[PDB]
């Protein structure tokens, strides 16, 4: 199930985080004009940069804390107000986040390892909706 999951992603994150990241990159690769820094370089190049593996790895740590402190896969009010007023998340759209939760669903249900994906679409969901309530455009 979702609890599961989350520990399945945390005793490999850095892996998880890497691919899903390129997943969601490359699914849209609007979403690159973001970093701007990730432009003209292919999955191996953004795996051998620096703000690449430690930016990822963040993002993933954090999302698994919001999914672990998350009742029912509803995050908590306060989680999705640390996101809206991340002064490095300022002049994105709830559709940004949207999107990350396709490539990330879409990732696990191509795996064929057994995660609840139901629960990931459903969290994504939940978590786009707690943004939107918190102040996010």
């Amino acid at each position: 199930g979702f609890k599961q999951d989350i520990a399945t992603l945390r005793g490999d994150l850095r892996t998880y985080a890497q691919d899903i990241f390129l997943a969601f990159l490359n699914k849209y690769p609007d979403e690159k004009r973001n970093f701007k820094n990730y432009v003209g370089k292919s999955d191996q190049e953004l795996k051998s940069m620096a703000k690449f593996g430690d930016h990822t790895e963040k993002v993933f740590n954090l999302m698994m804390e919001v999914a672990d402190r998350a009742t029912d896969c509803v995050p908590l009010a306060s989680d999705a107000s640390t996101l809206v007023q991340m002064k490095q998340h300022s002049g994105l759209t709830t559709g940004n986040f949207e999107k990350l939760f396709v490539a990330l669903v879409e990732y696990m249900r191509a795996s064929g390892q057994s995660f609840d994906s139901q629960s990931w679409d459903r969290f994504g969901k939940n978590l786009v909706s707690a943004l939107s309530s918190a102040g996010m455009k």
